């Protein structure tokens, strides 16, 4: 059929969010992998701590794609980021995405999971309806096909952890085929509901240590990771770049499996290898990487290696290198393929093998590894050139794998071109990515291919990218431009200027480009026979080479229709025509009415035949006097020339009338100039006796009239006699009634649109101030060349950006000569620098919204988190503390309002405690919470007995001056010593308390038991358990007391910050007064009132004896 | 060599057996998962071909019968 080839690549994977920040992290083996607790606590339901977890999911911007606010709140993540990732897929080949609307493309996505739409779809009496909309599995293919008018296939298959290349499989077969020009194929995954992770735990799969360690001796199960990856596979033709090409690519599936269906087969899996390299046409020694599923599993590992080395080993001679990009970022389910895909890519990109970590010695099980046969990338090895294959095989049975040729096209030899600068346009969403455009694009400004892609994707409209900039690479005086487009479509109005502006040296500078240089020797050929060339007057270096009037002229046109065919290369058809005395030659070009050799002729002519007439000479001057104030202050003899603006003004006649009416004004002092016309009074009188023998000429020069366009507004017919015959077309008497009757060039003006973008074709930007003038002031001005400028090439493409900015879609690839596709490898990726307007955050899944009162169960085992409750033991028996069921209530309370417990200012009253709860020594007690917000009451149940009862309800207003440390009743000046903490623990030994290191926080207290320093750590149950010591400190009665009721506890989480102040060692500490007079303990941001504690009988075990 | 291609648009037995996750057994993704019900058939039958579970809505079906 038709070549495949992977055209675009881009998304989102753990730990990076870009795929330049995904070879960052690969190639300086950055652990992808995270301990962090973002998605759910660690270890809540013993799942394994670690796992790959993308760095945000609450960014998009719906302004782009056209969802309503309401509807991105109901939006699945992972369709959001699918979204933004297969743009910057299409676009990062070099593909405007609006060149694909409308074409047969197909979306194949490949996942396994919606539970976001379990999220949205729990309470029914509030569930909104569009949550479906943009949740179910189908809408994930059928909204990129909606968004991107994608006409082909919008299937979402499963596959079972195969799904990305099951997707990317059957797009080849589509290709193939000739059904679909291109196709985006993508693979999700998200980890939102733990209870998927349980469900993989309990099948065995997940492992212990979170880390798979692909090919090792001791791997014990796979990590689960997110990512969100898109790739865009198109036909060759289409192709921009080409990272690798597809060679082939099937399916099939393990069959009765007699282990069970999740027992991987390795002979199917080698059947499978030889069928691809067999039909594909590629002998097995081209081979050079082979991307090994390597999940991790003392099973599939072996099954896998052995399967590759019985169908690619078999005779090549030199080792074959295995790799597992899943020993970096985990393993998605359904985003396996697709991974290890953008990994190889990059990898064949940048020259290098990314490293496979978690690899240190081989699994004895497979000899391949043991021998030399099979070698795995442990760290970092050069390409050496050969073919690649990736092989996804899913846990249901499915098996897919993939052969890619790497492309291999080394950039071009140097060529002139390349000195000659370049034009590079860009948009994007806000300013920041523009800039960001343009600063990487300046950074490879050598990179002919980065630049035309570039400037490719630039091309969209202002209402989705309101913000654009074009920054010239290559010119000397070349700095960045960033603007906001005003939206609404803008008229393109050409102003062709006068005879009057010529200048030394004129167009050699732009020469050098190729359509330029192609109009000036048509021009050229053209004047060849009355024996002169453009060219060479252009390249001439005597000044009075402009002198000649009819050199000036034949110059003047050839220029003005070399940009005119350079202007007309990019594709912008003008909206509206003004010309400016020989201008309207030019203006017949521009229309279409007249043909280049027409227009040249006519120039030559009107040149020559002012040649010779012999009329005496005659100065042409500007007056600043109103037109109709020029109509009677000119002297007999003085009449006006041209209406160059509603101050500015034209004069011509004979030089002596000139010189009196020039000096007669100078009298009045009113600005007057003159341009240098060698003494030919145009559009003057003097002309009368041109015309006859220039209208002989003529006649001859354009043989048939055409008509005039109603875009050409022309200077010589007035609007009174606009409708004329003769002035619907052009002929010689239409070029006699423009040499004779004087411009009219504000006439011309008023007829402009508001918001026109007008461009002022000429060698020098003569008329710049009379349109500035003269125009409504919403015009844009850009002049295409001016005058003794050191590169007039660097102007021109600033001219061409410039009218990219004000709107116009104006691309300067056509200006320079086609690049060679496909890209050469190494062209830097377009992904990464495209940037979003990410200001708002949207809704996402919580970790409870999935099913799970709240019930809390105290294990006192090594490794869990409630470690420090065995070092409260009293009377030899370890019991809960009293500060421990508080903790416990708080935490639901702060649960049950939705913030957290720092931020809860919480109050406690009528504490009762009725039983004590003993910890087994070897098990778990669990502890039912259940709160009553109406009655502003909670209840602690142990196996449906009370344990504590009481109030607890937010502090509305705290107030720190609650926590003021209240006068001691005892001044005790001299506090000669003090009670360290050693001291203090030996005291209550003998009371009868046994705390442990982790409940030993008195750092020191006064000998009367009414202050102290409390240490703190981040636990508030030591911390409280420490106040209710240091109350039962001071006590005078003897044998160990109990809290039985408490009658109000304040807590204030942001005054015990305040409060907190670092030692003079690391520690940190809070200063502790007891008022026994009061009933008040203080400490910190805690605050207890009312203690009441009963003597517990021993336990009496005596167990000494 | 054949295939499976089963079009399904629900996986309503996965929510309900997965909302304990202190009795939830790992059987209920080999049985209720939306990819299994092609890969089931494939290992009952011995069917070495592809085996895909299609979600295009309305159409899944069809659309499995098209492949």
């Amino acid at each position: 059929p038709e070549e495949v080839v992977i055209a675009g690549m881009s998304g989102k994977l753990p730990e990076s969010e870009n795929l330049q920040e995904f070879w960052d992290n690969l190639i300086g083996g950055v652990d992808m992998v995270t301990d962090d607790d973002r998605r759910w606590k660690a270890g809540l339901y013993g799942l394994p701590r670690r796992s790959g977890k993308l760095k945000d999911l609450s960014r998009f911007d719906a302004s782009f794609f056209g969802v309503h606010p309401k509807q991105a709140h109901t939006m699945d993540p992972q369709l959001r980021l699918l979204l933004e990732v297969t743009y910057e897929a299409i676009v990062d080949g070099g593909i405007n995405p609006d060149s694909l609307r409308g074409t047969h493309t197909g979306v194949w996505v490949g996942v396994s999971g919606s539970e976001t739409s379990e999220a949205l779809s729990r309470d029914p009496e509030t569930l909104v309806g569009y949550s479906m909309v943009g949740c179910q599995r189908a809408m994930m293919a059928n909204r990129l096909s909606f968004f991107f008018d994608f006409r082909g296939p919008s299937i979402a298959l499963d596959t079972a952890c195969s799904s990305s290349l099951m997707a990317l499989q059957n797009a080849y077969q589509a290709i193939h085929s000739g059904q679909c020009p291109a196709a985006i194929v993508g693979g999700i995954n998200v980890l939102l509901k733990p209870n998927t992770s349980v469900q993989f735990l309990r099948l065995g799969m997940l492992s212990p240590e979170g880390t798979c360690k692909a090919f090792d001796t001791a791997g014990n199960g796979y990590c689960r990771s997110e990512g969100v990856v898109a790739v865009l596979l198109t036909k060759k033709s289409l192709a921009r770049r080409v990272y690798a090409t597809i060679l082939n690519a099937g399916t099939n599936t393990d069959g009765f499996k007699e282990q069970g269906v999740t027992f991987p087969s390795g002979d199917i899996q080698e059947q499978l290898i030889r069928s691809l390299y067999q039909s594909a046409g590629v002998a097995p020694e081209s081979f050079e990487y082979i991307e090994a599923h390597g999940t991790g599993t003392k099973v599939g590992d072996p099954q896998e290696l052995n399967g590759i080395t019985r169908a690619l080993c078999a005779t090549r001679q030199e080792p074959l290198l295995i790799g597992s990009t899943k020993s970096n970022m985990g393993h998605p389910e359904p985003a396996s393929g697709l991974a290890a895909l953008a990994k190889v890519l990059l990898s064949l990109e940048h020259g290098l093998w990314a490293p496979n970590l978690h690899f240190h010695s081989p699994n004895p099980e497979i000899p391949a590894l043991l021998d030399g046969r099979l070698q795995v990338v442990d760290q970092p090895l050069p390409v050496r050139g050969g073919n690649v294959g990736i092989n996804s095989f899913g846990f249901g049975g499915s098996n897919v794998h993939i052969i890619l040729r790497p492309n291999t096209q080394p950039p071009p030899a140097p060529a002139p071109h390349a000195t000659l600068p370049r034009l590079l346009r860009a948009s994007g969403r806000t300013p920041e990515a523009v800039q960001k455009l343009l600063e990487q694009g300046l950074r490879h400004s050598q990179d002919l291919a980065f630049l035309s892609m570039l400037n490719d994707i630039a091309a969209v409209p202002a209402t989705a990218m309101p913000f654009r900039g074009y920054a010239v690479l290559g010119g000397e005086r070349g700095g960045p431009e960033v603007q906001q487009v005003p939206a609404g479509e803008r008229p393109l109005w050409f102003i062709c200027s006068g005879m009057g502006t010529q200048w030394r040296g004129m167009g050699l500078s732009l020469m050098r480009l190729d359509r330029f240089r192609d109009s000036i020797l048509r021009s050229d050929e053209a004047v060849k026979p009355f024996g002169l060339k453009v060219s060479q007057l252009l390249l001439s270096t005597d000044e009075s080479t402009f002198d000649d009037i009819v050199h000036s002229f034949v110059s003047l046109t050839a220029i003005q229709i070399g940009l005119i065919d350079l202007l007309s290369c990019m594709g912008l058809r003008p909206d509206g025509i003004v010309g400016h005395s020989l201008g309207e030659v030019a203006c017949g070009y521009a229309d279409g009415c007249l043909s280049q050799e027409e227009a040249v002729l006519a120039a030559y002519w009107r040149g020559q035949c002012i040649k010779e007439a012999h009329l005496p000479p005659g100065a042409m001057a500007a007056v600043g006097l109103s037109w109709e104030e020029c109509k009677q202050r000119c002297p007999p003899g003085v009449v006006p020339a041209c209406h160059n603006s509603k101050d500015t003004v034209t004069i011509s006649g004979p030089q002596a009338p000139v010189f009196e009416f020039v000096e007669q004004l100078r009298k009045e002092g009113v600005f007057a100039k003159e341009v240098r016309t060698g003494g030919m009074a145009f559009h003057s009188y003097f002309m009368e006796a041109i015309a006859p023998p220039l209208l002989q000429e003529l006649k001859k020069v354009i043989r048939e009239p055409k008509p005039r366009s109603a875009r050409w507004l022309s200077t010589s017919i007035p609007e009174a006699q606009w409708h004329s015959s003769l002035a619907r077309t052009s002929s010689a008497e239409y070029n006699v009634n423009n040499l004779v009757s004087p411009v009219l060039f504000q006439e011309a003006l008023w007829h402009v649109p508001e918001h026109a973008v007008v461009l002022e074709i000429a060698p020098h930007a003569l008329l710049q101030a009379v349109l500035k003038r003269g125009l409504k002031p919403s015009c844009t001005i850009i002049p295409l060349m001016k005058k003794d400028h050191r590169d007039n090439l660097e102007f021109f493409l600033a001219g061409i950006g410039r009218l990219h900015l004000s709107g116009i879609d104006a691309n300067p690839n056509a200006l320079f000569p086609p690049v060679e596709f496909p890209a050469p490898r190494g062209t830097p990726l377009i992904s990464p620098l495209i940037k979003w307007d990410h200001s708002l955050a949207w809704d996402v899944p919580a970790a409870e919204d999935f099913p799970n009162a709240a019930i809390y169960n105290i294990d006192t085992s090594s490794e869990s988190p409630d470690h420090y409750l065995v070092d409260h033991t009293l009377d030899g028996r370890v019991l809960f503390p009293a500060t421990g069921y508080l903790s416990i209530v708080w935490k639901t309370l702060a649960r049950a309002l939705g913030l957290g417990v720092e931020q809860l200012p919480v109050v406690f009253e009528d504490v009762v405690l009725h039983q004590a709860t003993i910890l087994p020594k070897t098990g778990t007690v669990s502890l039912e919470v259940r709160l009553l917000e109406a009655s502003r009451a909670f209840e602690v149940s142990e196996n449906g007995n009370l344990v504590v009862s009481g109030k607890v309800y937010q502090w509305d207003d705290p107030d720190p001056r609650l926590f003021d440390h209240p006068e001691s009743p005892t001044p005790n000046p001299t506090e000669p010593l003090f009670l360290a903490q050693a001291e203090v623990y030996k005291e209550l030994r003998l009371r009868g308390y046994d705390y442990g290191p982790h409940f030993q926080g008195i750092l020191e207290a006064s000998l009367e038991g009414d202050s102290g320093r409390l240490l703190w750590k981040d636990n508030w149950v030591s911390f409280m358990d420490t106040m209710l010591q240091m109350s039962i400190l001071g006590s005078a009665k003897h044998g160990l007391y109990l809290p039985t009721r408490v009658t109000a506890i304040h807590i204030d989480p942001a005054t015990h910050r305040q409060k907190l102040y670092t030692l003079q060692d690391k520690a940190q500490v809070a200063d502790v007064v007891v008022s026994r007079w009061l009933r008040v303990t203080v400490a910190g941001g805690v605050h207890i009132s009312g203690l009441h504690t009963e003597s517990a009988p021993r336990r009496q075990q005596e167990q000494q004896v």
